[PDB]
């Protein structure tokens, strides 16, 4: 059911008003990430994120992109996905603060070595 039950939860992500939208951001952005973890559904999640990232809450996204190797089933999948995460986060130049750089260590050296 949860695979179908995810949609009506992701809908209200369409906008941000009160702190109930950042609590909805917490819970929904954790479950979406969570759905990815159980059956390697995160591929959608990288893609899901790009769609969601196309919708643009930077530090709201910092934690959700943190999950890369926190709980990653396959190393190969991570390479190109992370390549897409840095790939998308290049532009504004505000990032690389901590988290992007520390996933560039991991991504660059671990991905290929």
């Amino acid at each position: 059911d949860c695979n179908s039950a995810l949609d009506q939860l992701l809908v209200l992500e369409k906008k941000t008003r009160q702190a109930s939208d950042l609590a909805s951001s917490k819970e929904v952005l954790a479950k979406i990430v969570d759905l990815l973890a159980s059956r390697n559904k995160w591929d959608d999640l990288n893609e899901q994120l790009t769609l969601l990232s196309k919708k643009h809450i930077q530090y709201m996204i910092q934690k959700v992109m943190e999950y890369l190797k926190s709980s990653k089933s396959l190393d190969l999948n991570t390479r190109i996905s992370v390549i897409e995460t840095i790939r998308v986060v290049t532009e504004n130049k505000i990032f690389v603060e901590v988290e992007r750089a520390r996933v560039t260590k991991d991504l660059v050296e671990i991905k290929k070595e």
